[PDB]
């Protein structure tokens, strides 16, 4: 078995994890027992579509069951239009500069034919997360910052729906040299314009790679553009717990963070196994030093190799198995192989529980199981830079949880409070007695106590003071009546 | 196919290559010219007559660009900025058709940011009747008058 | 696009005339793809210039 693999010369971690997954599967005791998964060494400039196609065509000459790439969108679309002619399956691991948020490639690929490239990552949904967040905060005006590498065609539909809400926005580019940018802006903005800008920054959204978010926040702090009179949002797919904590460390004012999440087994110990398969602990244990430094492309690569091996095994179970083809490109004799279309169908109608959860493809070949997680800072005297999870978002129901619950309240529901009282008309009177204790009460103070309990939900038990006085203390400093029962904390 | 036809034109033999094509193929033809070194005179086109944005595709940074862009670079951002400043606006909305490549507005928005205006952006859905008449069921009178 | 096409043909015609006037004229080159014939060519960069 030969799998085509193409990687950018700078993304070598993708190849190292591909080889780790191939090793884990070659050492699997039950998967493809008769076969070894193998590959041809390959690295390319991911921005060279023609070279990428030439290497993929050399892989299809030496022969492959499927092509895996981690490559730039222009190259991905060129491998896609190669696969349209070759019918060999393609799986695209989308990567972006430093992890800038993942808008779709947006290439106009012809609608006249079936799509032989599968997108392991889900369709664009970030924009509806931003929309639903603004719908929670009801921000009448806010400003958006996005890095020079992002592609605003994702947030396009967020801005569209904000316009259908009739709310105001602002937007600005963040350049690859934030210090030069912001210092130029400071040197070129007028003092009134600089006040307009520093006021406008009081409600803002950041849409950028984590390192650029950290750098922008740091420069905003050192340039003192704003104070803790502001409330900000961040959204991305790739934000690890360490970057979340560093953004909470560097941020000022209240911060919101939005990130991807996976429907993986919640029990940590179960995450490293899948049926009889054993994943390398370095790639599945969330406490492993390398696992905490994985790029999510590593996860989608590993899940891609697992998916391919399981699709091959399904093809063997269906007894559709066939020998590996060999083909050639940009020659008038070139023709597709229908066994490649059958393989694509077996992968698209296949699936696995990967490290990214249940992996499958919809009608357009996009992963449907999108999920996101939303976090916020919870400052307080007890915690300082506290943090909590505010909720989850999904397209089926929107936001689950809320952003506007303020904080954890000491809600007194289920508590029982011992009340000491003194009888006086109409303030308090007794109305029933059993076995030497008062059982029921009436009076305006009972209406007050019910008016509290009917919202705070606490229960009360009322007992009569020993000598009913509101009196002065004894000469020794002890207390009596209604006071002393509280001074010694005998009642609540 | 576009790259195959360019390769077939080089097999026929040519002094230079011309194209009048969408960026989706223009970037692949450029990445071909990066290897074949044949001049590639590129004219960009857009769907349904939507305004034109420079391709800006992820083409390599390592190799000399054999592309010659016949159509000039984008200046529309500063033309909009000039018009909006001479009118001394303070609140506006951008409406675009379903095909416009909005990415060319980035520097305009960056310069409106220094002015601090109130901005909005919205796609025009081609079923404009359904898009607008749904507002009767989905907008308050306050929201519709803000619209 | 029709106008930029027309001016592209007019420019190529002027560039070929300039190459004739410069006495740089040479016969048309030919090349092929995804084959060991695909090689760099300084004459292509000269024609580009």
């Amino acid at each position: 078995i030969h799998i085509g693999a193409i990687f950018d010369e700078s993304a070598k971690k993708d190849d190292e994890v591909f080889r780790t997954a191939v090793g884990d599967l070659n050492q699997n005791e039950e998967i493809l027992q008769t076969e070894k998964i193998t590959f041809s060494v390959t690295f390319v400039d991911g921005n060279n579509p023609f070279q990428a196609v030439q290497e993929a065509c050399e892989l299809m000459n030496q022969g492959i069951l499927a092509l895996v790439s981690s490559i730039g969108c222009t190259s991905a679309g060129s491998l896609q239009s190669l696969a349209d002619a070759m019918h060999i399956p393609h799986l695209f691991i989308q990567r972006s500069t430093a992890g800038t948020p993942r808008s779709g490639c947006g290439l106009t690929r012809s609608n006249r034919n079936d799509d032989y490239t599968l997108s392991v990552r889900p369709p664009v949904y970030l924009h509806d997360v931003i929309l639903r967040v603004v719908t929670e905060y009801a921000w009448q005006k806010f400003i958006i910052f996005y890095d020079s590498e992002y592609d605003i065609r994702g947030i396009q539909e967020f801005l569209d729906k904000v316009s259908q809400q009739g709310m105001d926005v602002a937007l600005q580019k963040v350049e690859n040299n934030i210090n030069k940018m912001i210092t130029t802006l400071f040197d070129t903005m007028r003092i009134e314009e600089l006040n307009r800008y520093r006021d406008t920054l009081r409600r803002a959204i950041l849409v950028m790679n984590p390192a650029t978010a950290k750098s922008f926040i740091t420069e905003v702090v050192e340039t003192n553009l704003v104070a803790f009179d502001c409330h900000w949002i961040i959204i991305n797919e790739e934000i690890n717990d360490v970057d979340v904590q560093e953004l909470v460390r560097r941020s000022i004012g209240r911060l919101t963070i939005i990130r991807q999440t996976f429907p993986v087994p919640q029990n940590i110990s179960q995450r490293c196994f899948r049926g009889n398969h054993r994943i390398s602990s370095t790639l599945c244990d969330p406490k492993d030093p390398f696992a905490q430094n994985m790029e999510i492309s590593n996860l989608y690569i590993y899940d891609t190799v697992l998916l391919l091996a399981n699709a091959f095994h399904k093809k063997l179970e269906d007894r559709k198995w066939h020998s590996m083809a060999s083909l050639s490109c940009i020659r008038k004799n070139s023709k597709p192989w229908q066994g490649g279309r059958s393989m694509l169908e077996t992968i698209k109608k296949g699936g696995v529980s990967g490290l990214t959860g249940e992996l499958e493809f919809g009608e357009n070949g996009g992963n449907p199981n999108v999920h996101f997680e939303i976090l916020g800072t919870n400052y307080g005297e007890e915690l300082g830079r506290g943090v909590r999870k505010l909720g989850c978002w999904n397209p089926v129901t929107g936001l689950n949880g809320s952003l506007t619950d303020k904080k954890l309240e000491n809600n007194m529901r289920g508590v029982v409070l011992r009340v000491v009282t003194v009888l006086e008309e109409p303030f308090v009177m007794v109305s029933e007695n059993v076995l030497g204790k008062p059982k029921k009460y009436q009076g305006f103070s009972i209406d007050v106590l019910d008016a509290l309990s009917n919202y705070l939900g606490f229960n009360y038990e009322i007992y009569v003071a020993p000598d009913h006085k509101y009196g002065s203390p004894q000469e020794d400093g002890t207390w009596n009546g209604l006071v002393g029962e509280l001074v010694f904390k005998r009642a609540d």
